[PDB]
DNA sequence: ACAGGTAAGCAGTCCGCG
DNA sequence: GCGGACTGCTTACC
């Protein structure tokens, strides 16, 4: 089969790789890699080489990258460009592998694992490395197997043996209920000492050395502290041993007051799970500890215990070491779902860099664009220093606050990326500029014709429209596969509401799931078995499609992630191509495509429904628009209407048969203004709102710019079962406020909606009546703590010291000394409370790490100096207000008038 | 260093106000 | 004895 690289690294004059070899076994070889630069020359001396922009060049092959790399210094300290790949590593994979990687998973190494410290003085710091290493589950793709290794004996205790027959047991037998399906593939290994232990697992690691290292925040402690501990005991020369090729780099960085490590391990490439979360989820938690997060991905338990984690080894063994199999576990069970770690490899094989890179568009685009070029033997320009400036984005429509009760939205593909393929926008394809009269002209359709031979942007730029263009090229081949994804996803979804209405039906049977691929719409013969099937089976079915789901959600966001980066790359100093002239000429071609449009928009409806000067877009962001279908139903009038799904079905065909087409005449005549290169303005409808028949809901509202609310029927092709709200900007959307706010919030929202005013005021006396009973964690305010130490003061609030810090400092003044309650790490989400006058803790607010209770010392405390009423005003009532106020409604009554009656 | 801009809402301060 | 006019900090929408 086709080879394929594992990892690659640098060091010294040499490269060092792990790949699998055409029989699929893993080797490893050192090359002294030839890199090859590249350097302008006379006109006249011809070659194969030219730069983008068209120029010859003569290549330079250097006897090993360090002399390749004092060649770029000289190049400088005399003023002349060196082009070509000074990432030497990348260069070496693109020469390598000239051909599109068709890698095998199964062959990857893919490593999962968690370490366990007891430590009875605090958390036990990786730069220090003061406690023993008492237990280690290690989980290997390639064996499917859970290594685990647990200590007997140490400092803090001694401890019997795990009983993995008891582990398997349920919880309510005294068991610990580790699942079935993984009681079989776990190897335990009982040792005496540490020593036996960490060098029992070295020799493990050489056996089974990891490509990709994973694990929940893996890389700032498991590595870490598992490196510094085999440090200080066999010295460095043994630690050095994790490192497939025994090297390793620390890097510091120490806080104001605290140390922190970063150790990087040659040859392997490390995944932190927690990073991949961060960034390919989509989601801002008030938490990020794996109990929270699985629980919200998985519906898991909170894995609980008795006691404080430094007394768990030593009062029940069995559980400590048991939680520790699980939690590496879950680990497995989140990806096996969000499926991040076939994400990474999928773009790091795509672009051919190191899989760790995934992190950085901007390297991966670099790599990409590259390899693009080397195919037509053209050579890439040198990266240029530049000073950081702003510049313009995207438009955004005010909006009149007020309720809308029916309105459907509508919003164009991929933009930024349309509109670099479009126009052509690439960093060769620049033909010129030309003089530009103020924006509002274009839209108007009143400034004169930039160009009649090239492509144009309002910004002054002109492209041409002949060429090719690497950006636009590579952009839609990404694009492409973004389009496939989304669609298996959104199939996914169609195919789980017809579950759901199915589940009207639950027919009194025993079954089994049917066997389908919810990647493509259910068709007629299995739409006709479902709704015979019973409530169980219809379930499992529910739950395999939403996981289908999700997977098509992870491919497809992510690859859109990847496009709208590429533009945004265009805006960053670093980047090889950065250039505000093209970034520019995105943007602005965005908010004139969407004002031209809804000029055209409100023309087409003005026409049509027959009156004049009446605003139908009440409100647009960069490339969408929100349109009021009102006037649409009132020309037919709330009349040879059903029931809801009538008009929903209604207005589906008006925007599907009518107003598209002429929005498409609408963005084709653009296309030619500009004389763009090809026409990819589309827009489609979106969402279609409004309240349900005859009910007494608005449908929907609007507050300001990023804050309003709809109750949906149909997205984009999907017609739900039960309406769905959309709300966005508005408080329940955001982590800063507390789950219980949001959820009231939310159904203050519904039902100001759906149902009237009396339905709101009606639930909004019973949530102020009970919200004095709620649990403190769900009633308290998250918020990140940055600069901790910056408004210290000695233990006390600074100038202009924020409430969030503030309510910290108060906190790790109430735990002053006892160094055993949990520290608030700079940097992380903590919870905070409003604190009553007279509270013995000096002052208004409290703060403590989220995700977790509040150290049982000061609980009872807090709990009884809880400033409730700040509380229910500041996080419900003000915000509530908010939503009522611009939907002209109350929701705590009115002076009746009528009172003494 | 390591994709980008737009915009809202909360507090903290400072300053005008019989 | 605050109101609002800025400013710093968060976090969401594109
Ligand atoms: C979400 C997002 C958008 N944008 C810009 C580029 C987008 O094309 C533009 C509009 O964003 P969106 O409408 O959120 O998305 P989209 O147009 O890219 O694609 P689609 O709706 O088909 O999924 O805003 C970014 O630069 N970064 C982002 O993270
Ligand atoms: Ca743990
Ligand atoms: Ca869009
Ligand atoms: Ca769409
Ligand atoms: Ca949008």
């Amino acid at each position: 089969m086709k080879e394929f690289y594992l990892t690659v690294e640098q060091i010294g004059d040499s490269i060092f790789e792990r790949y699998i070899d055409s029989n699929g076994r893993e080797r490893t070889r050192e090359v002294e890699y030839k890199p090859s630069l590249f350097a302008h020359c006379p006109e006249s001396q011809a070659t194969k080489y030219f730069d983008i922009y068209g120029k010859p060049c003569t290549r330079k092959l250097f006897a090993n990258m360090r002399d390749a790399s004092q060649w770029i210094k000289r190049m400088e300290d005399i003023g002349l460009e060196a082009l070509g790949m000074d990432d030497f590593k990348l260069a070496y994979l693109s020469d390598t592998y000239n051909y599109e990687i068709k890698y095998d998973h199964t062959k990857i190494r893919v490593a999962n694992f968690d370490i366990e410290v007891t430590s009875p003085d605090g958390f036990p710091e990786p730069s220090q490395a003061k406690h023993p290493i008492d237990a280690i589950t290690h989980y290997d793709s390639i064996d499917d197997r859970f290594y685990v290794f647990d200590l007997l004996n140490s400092p803090y205790g001694n401890v019997e043996e795990w009983s993995i027959e008891i582990a398997a047991k349920l919880q309510e037998q005294g068991g610990d209920e580790v699942p079935s399906e993984i009681i079989d593939k776990i190897i335990y290994m009982p040792f005496d000492n540490e020593k036996e232990l960490l060098m029992e697992y070295l020799n493990f690691w050489q056996q089974k050395t990891p490509v990709i290292l994973t694990g929940w925040n893996v890389e700032s402690f498991a590595i870490p502290y598992v490196y510094n501990r085999i440090k200080n005991i066999f010295g460095e020369s043994t630690a050095k041993r994790l490192s497939p090729h025994r090297k390793t780099r620390v890097k510091v960085i120490e806080n104001m007051y605290g140390s922190r490590e970063i150790i990087t391990l040659f040859g392997i490439s490390v995944l932190d799970y927690i990073d991949l979360y961060k960034k390919f989820s989509f989601t801002n938690q008030p938490s990020y500890s794996l109990d929270y997060i699985s629980e919200f991905e998985l519906n898991v338990g909170k894995l609980k215990y008795d006691g404080p984690i430094s007394k768990l080894r030593e009062s029940n063994h069995q559980r400590y070491i048991s939680y520790n199999i699980i939690a590496v576990y879950r680990v497995l069970q989140i990806d096996a779902k969000r499926q991040f770690i076939n994400l990474s490899l999928d773009m790091g094989y795509y672009a051919k860099i190191q899989i760790q890179s995934v992190f950085s568009p901007i390297k991966t685009w670099d790599a990409i664009i590259f390899n693009s070029l080397k195919e037509q033997n053209k050579v890439i320009p040198q990266g240029r220093s530049h000073p950081v400036q702003p510049y313009p984005g995207a438009f955004v429509k005010e909006p009149i606050p007020n309720r809308y009760k029916y309105v459907m939205s509508f919003d164009l593909t991929s933009l930024y990326p349309s509109i670099i393929r479009q126009v052509n926008i690439s960093p060769e394809t620049i033909a010129g500029t030309f003089k530009v009269a103020p924006l509002h002209d274009y839209i108007n359709a009143v400034a004169e014709r930039p160009s009649d031979v090239y492509s144009c942007s309002p910004n002054g730029m002109m492209y041409y429209k002949d060429r090719d263009g690497v950006v636009p090229t590579e952009i839609t081949k990404v694009f492409n596969q973004r389009k496939e994804h989304k669609g298996y996803m959104l199939a996914a979804q169609r195919n789980g509401e017809i579950i759901k209405e199915a589940l009207h039906n639950p027919n009194l049977s025993v079954d089994e799931p049917l066997d389908v691929d919810y990647r493509f719409d259910f068709s007629d013969e299995i739409k006709e078995k479902i709704k015979k099937l019973s409530a169980k089976s219809l379930n499992e079915m529910l739950f395999r499609a939403q996981r289908t789901e999700v997977a098509g959600m992870t491919a497809q966001i992510n690859r859109k992630l990847l496009i709208n980066s590429l533009y945004g790359a265009l805006g960053n100093v670093w980047f090889r191509y950065y250039d505000l002239r093209n970034a520019t000429a995105i943007t602005t071609f965005g908010q004139m495509a969407l004002q031209w449009i809804e000029r055209k928009v409100n023309e087409y409806l003005n026409e049509v429904c027959g009156t004049e000067g009446e605003a139908f877009v009440l409100y647009g962001d960069t490339d969408s628009i929100y349109v009021s279908a009102d006037k649409i139903i009132d020309k037919v009038g709330e009349s040879k209407f059903r029931d809801t799904n009538h008009w929903v079905d209604f207005l589906d065909k008006f925007a599907r048969e009518r107003m598209e087409p002429a929005i498409d005449r609408g963005f084709r005549e653009m296309c030619e203004y500009m004389n763009n290169k090809q026409h990819l303005m589309f827009m489609d409808r979106e969402a279609i709102a409004g309240p349900p028949l005859g009910s007494k809901g608005i449908g929907g509202f609007w507050t300001g710019k990023k804050r309003y609310a709809l109750n949906v029927w149909d997205m984009e092709g999907t017609r739900y079962a039960e309406p769905k709200l959309k709300i966005m900007g508005l408080e329940t959307q955001k982590s800063s406020t507390p789950k219980a706010v949001q959820k009231a919030l939310k159904e203050c929202i519904r039902r100001m909606l759906q149902e009237g005013e009396e339905s709101l005021q009606e639930y909004f006396k019973e949530f102020e009546k009970e919200f004095r009973q709620l649990n403190y964690i769900s009633i308290a305010s998250v918020s990140s703590a940055n600069n901790i130490a910056k408004y210290d003061v000695g233990g006390f609030p600074g100038p202009k010291c924020p409430f969030h810090i503030r309510g910290i400092l108060t906190y790790n003044r109430a735990i002053k000394g006892n160094i055993d309650a949990p520290q608030v790490v700079e940097g992380e989400k903590v919870y905070v409370l409003p604190l009553r006058e007279g509270n013995p803790f000096g002052d208004k607010c409290i703060a403590w790490p989220s995700g977790t209770e509040i150290t049982d010392l000061i609980k009872d405390d807090v709990l009884h100096w809880m400033d409730y009423t700040v509380l229910l005003e500041k996080t419900f009532i003000k915000p509530l207000e908010g939503f009522t106020s611009a939907a002209k409604l109350d929701y705590e009554k009115k002076a009746s008038l009528f009172d003494m009656f």
